């Protein structure tokens, strides 16, 4: 298990997301589904010139998996996935400018719901999750598990458990008071409200 | 000059964009600036592992160039650009599956303004333009010019004209009744409304 420090600005944004009073927490789902949609666009585009890129799975979809026993909400996509380098480097220098701009926007009166306009929508997961695990598989690399309970660090390890073929699984280990996001009617409402017209099928799993 | 036929679905999308009554045409600028921003993110991401990727130009910006004499609005970016193969792939879009999903969404009550969510935002240019010319230069290919007045075809040719170093120029040949998009105050209003949080400087050029 390798341990890494978040880029300073990402650590600052994470503490802002965890500590700022903001009731409209439900936007985390919109942001994650948006990232899933973008990753799906990427593999679909690559497959136009090289169809073998879909040998790891032809279905391009998003699955929402609530689990009340584990207190987890999992967002699965069969997108392009991330290599070990992207998985690490995403929390590095690339995200510095967008994070810096977002925190400046917030100081100027912008809303936390605008996070996605700064390319850092992923960190909205910390509005509802105490810990986030990212399982990912890109065609050019092995399966890796990224994990962080914030605190300025994250870990990356090889994931040998259950191979996924290709894509990303975002496992949200929900805060004790955020279990409404495990309720079928609540998830349906949020999807209809914020992600009604996504370019890929969204399947809400039953418990 | 090579001439290509659009696939049936992308042809149907362009025809819908041209013929459907939809007054909120100004979203074309948000969509093009969004594509420019994404192309700029791509080159900036690649510049970190390989700094030589910026030898073709270090400045990362978006320029809006109205020209009332030519009746054109040009959107210039110093993004990653597009290869010839990208241009032939419906100007780097997931046009086939994107159109299919977008058409299905429109039938389910979605608005034309949601086009960009389907990876076909570029074709919103046809809300205001009778013809679109795309001049592009990717680090891994030569400079090319893509062009289409819709009508089921597009052309791709090598562009030996003024080099751009790296990036994309989208030249909108405006419809006769869409000249408001050449007005300084109109462009400023649209940029403020739909693109205030763009991560790259947007420069609106002055005329005369």
């Amino acid at each position: 298990v390798e341990t890494f420090a978040f880029q300073a600005e990402i650590a600052q944004l994470m503490s802002l997301i965890i500590n700022t009073f903001y009731s409209n927490k439900e936007i985390f789902l919109r942001e994650l589904i948006s990232n899933s949609s973008d990753a799906l666009d990427k593999i679909r585009y690559e497959s136009l010139t090289d169809p073998s890129k879909l040998d790891s799975g032809k279905e391009l979809h998003i699955n929402l998996i609530p689990n009340k026993q584990d207190r987890t909400l999992t967002i699965v996509d069969t997108g392009i996935g991330m290599t070990k380098a992207d998985l690490i480097n995403n929390a590095g220098t690339i995200a510095k400018s967008g994070t810096k701009a977002f925190m400046e926007a917030l100081q100027a009166g912008a809303d936390i719901s605008m996070i996605g306009q700064f390319g850092v929508g992923f960190y909205s997961a910390y509005l509802v999750a105490e810990k986030v695990t990212v399982i990912t598989k890109h065609n050019d690399d092995e399966q890796y598990a990224w994990e962080s309970s914030a605190g300025g660090s994250f870990t990356v390890r090889t994931d040998t458990g259950e191979p996924m073929g290709r894509g990303t699984k975002v496992i949200l280990h929900l805060k004790e008071d955020q279990t409404e996001y495990l309720e079928e009617r609540r998830i349906k409402e949020i999807v209809k409200k914020h992600s009604q017209f996504i370019g890929y099928p969204i399947t809400l799993f039953v418990e």
